[PDB]
């Protein structure tokens, strides 16, 4: 894939018009990822303007969902990233990620010095999956999993 | 403990020496740690102001660190919490976990929603841990787990 | 149940539809909640955009409104919550309650850590109401009662 | 009363120096508040640098906390109120309450509207109170009542 | 009047709708309040989407700027108050009045206080006009009172 | 007086010294200004930073002041003028007065372009006053006046 | 002229419109002002939504460009001024004329207070002119001449 | 030469010194300049912290100001230039010239790109006056020239 | 020419419709610049509204993309420049550009004024290009070449 | 290296002096850099808070520029990166840089995708190096050149 975006709101127009159309079917993402050979949170991403997908499973959730071609062509470019729309989220779900970081930020940065040395754990060499687990005191967990590459920061 | 803290600077300030009197002993955040029976990302992140350590822990790092009685008692206050300078971080290290909520923020709403319900996953009743592991293709990787409670949204 | 939004200008585009049927029906917020079983303060936040109503509700209020089949089914959506436009409301009488936090942030930190300990009141295991009192001295007072669970923040 | 201050890191500072003293004496808010003749929100909020206490309470408080008499007068001082550091907290306990305002912002002015009219809930004329409270299912719920005078408006 | 608005944007897209009508009929301010029996400041404010006209005030306005029903009902609901595009004015005649805060803010604040003591000088119970005089050097003047009533800052 | 200042820290500074030596004089700046010729509101604002006092009147408040040789050279010198800390206040009390231009801000420019035409009503050639007087109704009100040149916007 | 706008974006609209007929008809500023009686400045000014013409230019320009009846019209509106998007420029070409400030204005300042006094140079009792002459080292250089009153501030 | 600064504070607060020295010397920026063979304009802004002084010129400014050797060098080194503390000045004498980028800045962007072609006016080949001239209609006025290099924006 | 925009939203509009046209297309920006006579980096950032494309080449381009006249007569105007939605950047391929700003750019500075001296490298005089090469380690590699010219900062 | 800081402050302190030491001994970075076996850039980042020194090399720059035992440690110690003051430079020539990304940045983008795929240029696996070269045309120019390797973004 060579093509490529510069403004998110073309494929997050389209988002919205994708969930319209999922919540009109009473799909889930699972089941919209199911067959496509990929993860629930890659695919996920892709119908919110965050990930490209592949023709293949491109034209398969385009079918599930009852895309025109326009639209089925778009979730194949590069996207725009970026899906907050003023820097900091406003909505409680997504606001308590942030809150993560306000508060283990620095944590991350001295626990990864630690263990790994100078540099980074990627977003981009990077998995995420989100599981639901019992809470052994009652109610339910959510184990959200960053799996990143660590690149080094060495001297030149 | 009922005492608490308003402005950030105090533990901020703390933490600059703690960081210095580490580097100057050679000490690692694990070690510090070690027979407090509190996990690293915790007595790490107290340390780093934004949580607060029980007196006993206080007392073991404060004299591993050297430090005198009123920082001791300082690491035992409730903080004022925030570890980020302006809201979003320069640092690269730091900054990566912001760009997975910018690129994955609206997917962890999505499957959240999906797998559990309305509500949130909490960043109180909230355990994180890093864990080093071995790349198959060559290098390191970071698994970063999230543990979060979910708490559910109902009308009322 | 399992649907959810990302761009908030949605729900809030059916907001101001659903405000200008409101008026021009000549019809208050108590007489839309009324029969749903539902709190007023509940009904009036999911209708502007903040909540997401269930089903049977969410075809009640829709009737009285008159609201097509496409808006009945996006206010039982799981909002992308936040009202305020620009992070600091202008509205006077939206900003009397942003000023309540400028005066009184602090003390509620600090009466909460208290009386509770290290954690939060929560804004998700939450409830509010609006009552109207004389006031002894001439005229009216509200009576705005914020109902939140502790959750506390502890080692692990 | 007729002094004021125009720069609140003056009282804001002298905050810090009070909650050093608090902890090191064991003290609680209640604690220094019984006596005053004044509720432990208005006395509080004084100390961290938001209220202005009367000349004999002052006394009191500088008394039961060993302050010197430059700070027993700056207590007296009209403030220059404003608590957050920059206009959105980091702090999660205090964040909650904004989140409630996020939340419910648009519905407690279209509530406020309903029941009273056009106009405010003042937070001037207004008391602020935090009650701790058994939650029926298990725990301990806060019970925060805003307490505020309608003022409205009309045509001139 | 119950009803109320959650956007700014309706009223301030009508309010250009009506400065169009009002330039093509040449009509002032002053000529259109006339025979509403209220202040041109208030009836402008209203046009200008910051305050609610009763009934008949906006029909005859109405009737005045050839308005259709729909435009007439707008003008009776409570405003999303706030005229400001984003924060700060860019319009050099708008910027003048933010710059005598600028310069004039504190002395405001102090002067208060030394009259009339803790607590504020009220923009709800409020009332403002202005004025055109000679300038006894050549030229005019405005004089431009702003009238509020003084609500007090007490303990409790 | 043809020397200025670029860093309004150092001027406001100075305001502080002078208001903890006003307070522990228990003066008001109404006598403050006694004796200078000089109105309350512009002797209070060359006090906190905001105008140059010539050099009679700042000797004249520098003994009743009590302060040094170079802080009455600083009341001499043109200040870096902006008396808020960023940009919109905090404090209540000054909040009104920039609530006052969210509300009416655009109705300012309307009616001064309706009395006066293009161009601006000064913040230079500029008075202003505080005047306390009985609200007929009850209670107490500031009548505060702002009276500014006519400046007018040619074509050229 | 008595009539005036609230929203930029209406004579920021027409400004394209203009752009966009001056473009297809070949037209330079210069042409388009010549005949008006007015500086290119201020014309050039007027077109992008900054100034207003008198009704004998505005009919000339109106021609020239092949305007419709309520674009003369908006034309001679007072503005609503403010051609930048948000606050900095981001265009290099207007950028340059903000590092200008960002070098020089504390100068300007400065060189202003020694050669008038305190007060202003005005912007609004101003002129501007944009003159092409040669470099004499090769190449061309702007001359910019800002012409501005001087407003003394004075006490009172 | 080859030294550089990248915090400004440091040339700030010699500015600040630099100001304070001057102004117990009843010195002008036009007798400081006086010998030095460079325009005020450049001097002055080296003074504060905007450009570099040759060394002749340091020493010889130096001597007038009683600058200790550790000041005449810094005023040699290249600085970290702006001026403005926040972006847009607060200051009623710089604000001006701000202004008239929001008046005028799309129109000089205009008659650049009509008069030279695309590119921009140079900042940094550059030079400005002020001149007080006579007002013919009374008063005075302050002519600043802007005068730039053309720099083109060409294709590769 | 001489014709230029101040909305960039035209521009970047247009983009928007290059964008699709292109990848229906099936086109690559190398392609698309092919018989132009200029490089890949001018030509796109022309087509994303960054840079103006003279007459032959914006209509080569145009019969490539199948573009309309009134989008081939745009292509060529001087644009409204920056690309860049909210001053940061979101998007991570952008946004590593911008951190190496955070990293270097004191860097770039201190090296710039060593080499050259005080002044600039411009952005304007100004060439650059993108080439991919091997990475010896494995892997590939991009080869940014930023060419400026250098602009000295001289006493004048 | 395991010790990491998270107060950009202390190191960027730490500058400021070297800086000061640097040019009291009339140094340039290429000497300081002179046998450390580092890069130039890479050595002046470090001395500039941005890179961590190995032991060896900062003892040489450590005794190059006197710097006392604590400096030393902290050269070596993993920063917290982020030199620009406040997001976007003030400075003209790191300014320029910021300005190459607003007119580059969606170009660098596009051609990034096209020739590499899915993904980014490196920040961290990363060198870059300034370069003198003749003008033909007369003067110098700057050849920067930024090094990084590609990153893929591929579906998981």
């Amino acid at each position: 894939m060579i093509q490529s975006q510069i403004n998110r709101n073309i494929r997050l127009d389209l988002a919205d018009a994708i969930l319209l159309s999922k919540a009109k079917k009473d799909l889930s993402f699972a089941e919209i990822a199911d067959g496509t050979g990929l993860a629930e949170a890659f695919v996920t991403a892709a119908l919110l303007g965050q990930q490209a997908l592949p023709a293949d499973a491109a034209r398969l959730v385009g079918a599930k969902l009852d895309l025109d071609e326009d639209s089925i062509l778009l979730l194949q470019m590069i996207p725009l990233r970026g899906c907050i729309d003023d820097r900091i989220p406003t909505d409680p779900t997504m606001y308590r990620f942030y809150e993560m970081l306000q508060v283990y930020g620095t944590t991350l940065k001295a626990l990864v010095h630690e263990k790994f040395g100078d540099g980074i754990i990627s977003a981009i060499n990077f998995k995420l999956d989100v599981k639901k687990v019992a809470d052994p005191e009652g109610g339910e967990r959510a184990v959200i999993t960053l799996d990143g590459k660590y690149l080094p920061t060495k001297p030149f």
